[PDB]
């Protein structure tokens, strides 16, 4: 006999529960500026690390959740389509055998990943690829992604280089 | 099992509202803008109020910052708008950004519930906020509020000492 | 672990918890016929009081909520915007600093100004002014506004006029 | 200390303009409602107490006097059927029915009629009849219309 | 029997504070003058402030008042000034008048701990401040200051609904 | 019934309470030499920084009362008056705005700004000025002040400079 009525606030942006990681983890932060496609083409482009996450101690941690949001030019117009996946030599198909896949079409432009590498070692993404394809021809360096990724806090980044003393 | 429910539509202006996170206080202003034509994106800086600029406050940490902005009614199409710190390239600073407040979305609101906590009013003296359109705008054809937060200034007191 | 399953009624016109005033309080309903407008034109178009509450008496009472749900010729057909505000000497600018706004594209064509004015005194609203603006240009007397208002109530409003005894 | 309506009542006032009137005629003209208390909501209202009383321009000469009647044939006769009748001639110029209509629904509020009589004739407007009609508060009356409109 | 003390002299602005009796605030604003000359008494409106002037606040019960106005250091001679209601003659204000600002005594500042309690701040607005001088003064070289309280406003509340 | 009759010592010069500083401050100490005025003119001068602490860690301290007493050159002659203020670009009106001001008339020569500052950053009175105007023209170095001030003590000016060791 429930008939409970409910309100629903309208949500201003940026508004959000944010959800923090899980302990022992540390997100880090980083990017991965856009090269300029041919429209409706889908170019590869590479995952680098971070300069300080090359280093030869962490490229061996354990990787968590990953969250790829795109942020864009402002003035951008089309529909635009981004995703991580396995390095395939060809064109869209990784979007066919991509597990998530963020979209400019639906309120959030964003993806997570959980369950999609935890726990791989923090050094092999360099296997992995992001992909990005748009209805429309873009230009360059329009298309930033921010793609990020927690890993067990690097317990060992804890001290100043020796030198000297 | 299944417990029906029953949307109450809700109109413009009846939400809750947000109170400050106790001993703060608010301070609104207003920051009117200028021409921006076709797809050019123009900067504006923030600028203090009256009573604030004062070496009394410069420091005073602030919390949480809203910032909505009005069109006027009849402007054609579709403008967004954001706030970062001075990009060499305007329209940089949105890709940077954690928020923008679109026109189209039904609510015209962004607010920044984290981002500049625990920071001094100083470091916001420089920090433009922006504007994009798709069109052409009349100048001050649009205006954005922002209610900020900072803790209470002493201020309020007593008087002035009598005896100035 | 929850993941409660909800049903959601589709709600008929006129359904609503339609909100009673808190105490001591009094809902008074009065008009305000429209004047005909240029399209895409802002006119501004002042607040008289109602007959009753021009009373000397009533003038200086206390008003919470102003509810300014906005009705309609029903064949008219552009988009239409109103509000409540300071009496600006020029045009659209009162809804750039307008805290709400009524809109004809949204299912609920009202706005409730809780805030706005708790507590003035009753006569100072002849201070201010609705404005209206319409995408298009309407025939006049079409767009009647019905803002509403509360008071105290006119707690001596209880008796008749003496005259005699 | 004014005579306040009892409880849970609630009086409303409205005025009535006049109209043209020659001299010796009586002359009739029909109460037509407040529009906001007009409604099917609440024409089925219980009335109380009812009084009216009415002012003059002053340069009026003559006597003048009136009262609320049911519908009539003659019309002029309606007087020695009256209840009540308020005169200028009278001490206070009121009248007051506090019995007569002590039960009734408005909606024969409807078909009563008012009636002026002046000796001579007199300009328009120079008249204007107040009633001051009671009763019960209208449940609606207090929250809010709802949001759909 | 005698019981000796010992007079500590007080420098300038250490004295205790006025706090406002509680659920107050206090709002300080300037008002600027013109001209002045000889032996006569110009007039100046009061002038409501920025966020002020807004029918929320219209009503508000004004408290206490105080008024000190400050002299550019090196003006000659001495002057004075008041409050009251708009006197057809100029003169006549401090004949009515409750306090004045001397400024041969050793702390100009006048207040009136009465005479406004209860008041609305609307009421406020029809209230003429006054001047004299017995010489002459360059323009805007006096600038009275004025702390007045009144209710707080809800106003700091939590924000504007984001639904605007 | 009370009519307790009192003795008022005289007293002498620099007698006095003395006031310290709540705890956890340190009054600091330190000067500024006048410069030399036309007559009834009113010049600005800046406030530098003491020698230590112009230091990079302290800038950034939190102050709160300040005494400016003004010292004098023993046959100065004429009316002075000095005090702290906002950077006004021009001339009296710091003045005419300024919480509290100094005279050579009254007995104090001195002012203290208690809630003119509390508190603000140590390092930020450098856009503040002190001003000083005087009745009559005045010799150069004649009119040194004193002002003083507090702050957190500098909590690590605790040690030596570690070179070496």
């Amino acid at each position: 006999a429930r008939v409970q009525p409910v309100i629903v606030e309208p949500l201003a942006a940026g508004q959000g529960k944010a959800i923090k990681a899980i302990a022992g983890y540390s997100i880090s932060k980083w990017e991965a500026s856009s090269d300029a496609i041919t429209a409706k083409a889908t170019n590869a482009m590479s995952i680098t690390l971070p300069h300080e996450l090359s280093s030869e101690k962490n490229k061996e941690l354990k990787v968590g959740r990953v969250l790829l949001w795109l942020g864009l030019l402002p003035s951008v117009a089309g529909r635009i389509k981004a995703c991580v996946a396995e390095k395939q030599a060809q064109a869209e198909a990784a979007f066919q055998v991509a597990l998530a896949v963020a979209d400019s079409s639906k309120e959030v432009v964003a993806a997570m990943y959980t369950d999609a590498f935890r726990g791989a070692t923090l050094g092999d993404l360099l296997n992995l690829q992001i992909y990005l394809y748009a209805s429309e021809a873009v230009p360059a360096k329009a298309v930033v992604v921010h793609l990020e990724v927690e890993h067990v806090r690097p317990t060992f980044d804890d001290f100043f280089t020796p030198v000297y003393r």
